């Protein structure tokens, strides 16, 4: 019941910890399981969790709670500080496949992704531990230190790891071709002849200086040269695409997306839609097309 409507609206299969985490929250706040973490740490379950609540019941739902710097692989499930744009979501290399780990992002700070666990129990344990080190009252150490005890004990009965990193995550990081500007990483197939990925001709630091000059610099000389250096990269990507190294177009597309400048929107759908479809990741091609279609938004709907 809950399963078929999540694949009805969000076209994706959720892990076991997704459903177990809602049960854990329902034992905390039975009326409003979504707001079980609200008074304690100020987080609310959203995204595919809104199917379990019923605020949206009666295509366009992937974008619902998709922040500015959320790549197609990222799907938000918990929202937080609205000044920082803090939120937690599942990172998923392949749309068919299950999420590889849980990650958080501060959309109003940078595009960088922070891996906080393999499941949402470890994700919450990481958030609790970080919050406990910051100065607070005696009662707010009391109120949240009880939730850590509750979180710990339910994680073990259900037998979920609470570590920040797990062997599977480390094994996945071995297969990453590039960290990307968001630092979460990209994984594409690479055959025996080492075909599939191709690194960028420029490093990440050099690349940001190239994009900065294009968007914010007053030297028609320097900005045209940097713009021409971007064309060389774009021209290298289609040589790679012709030869099968699809991963480079995926890296550079995500790097432009990570920079945040809306000047590169047209250039991003030059890269990522074509990349995701050559990689056999059709849905992620449709994600990015709609996200840049309307990127500045009231994430509620």
């Amino acid at each position: 019941s809950a399963i078929k409507k999540i694949k009805e609206m969000f076209d994706a299969v959720m892990p076991e910890d997704f459903y177990d985490f809602w049960a854990f929250c329902e034992e905390l706040n039975p009326k409003n399981p979504e707001d079980a973490l609200m008074d304690t740490m100020g987080l609310q379950l959203v995204g595919p969790y809104d199917v379990l609540t019923g605020k949206l019941d009666g295509s366009s739902y992937h974008l619902h709670w998709r922040y500015y710097y959320d790549p197609p692989e990222f799907m938000t499930v918990i929202r937080g500080n609205e000044d920082q744009g803090f939120h937690i979501g599942y990172y998923r290399d392949e749309p068919q496949a299950l999420p590889v780990f849980v990650a958080s992002n501060k959309a109003k700070v940078s595009c960088e992704m922070s891996v906080i666990g393999e499941n949402l129990f470890s994700a919450l344990n990481t958030c609790i531990t970080e919050n406990l080190k910051k100065i607070k009252d005696k009662s707010q150490q009391s109120s949240l230190k009880k939730m850590q005890t509750s979180l710990i004990t339910k994680a073990k009965e259900l037998q979920y790891s609470l570590a920040t990193t797990t062997p599977a995550i480390k094994a996945r990081n071995k297969k990453v071709n590039s960290k990307t500007l968001h630092k979460a990483g990209i994984v594409v197939p690479v055959n025996a002849m080492d075909v599939g990925y191709r690194p960028l001709t420029v490093t990440d630091a050099e690349l940001k200086k190239m994009l900065k000059t294009i968007t914010e610099s007053e030297n028609k000389s320097a900005k045209d040269k940097a713009s021409d250096e971007l064309q060389e990269l774009l021209t290298f990507v289609q040589f790679a695409n012709d030869e099968g190294d699809y991963g480079m177009g995926l890296e550079l597309g995500l790097d432009l997306f990570c920079f945040g400048s809306k000047q590169f929107h047209n250039t991003i759908l030059q890269l990522l839609p074509l990349a995701y479809q050559l990689l056999g990741r059709e849905k992620y091609a449709k994600i990015i097309q709609e996200h840049l279609e309307n990127r500045d938004r009231e994430k509620l709907s």
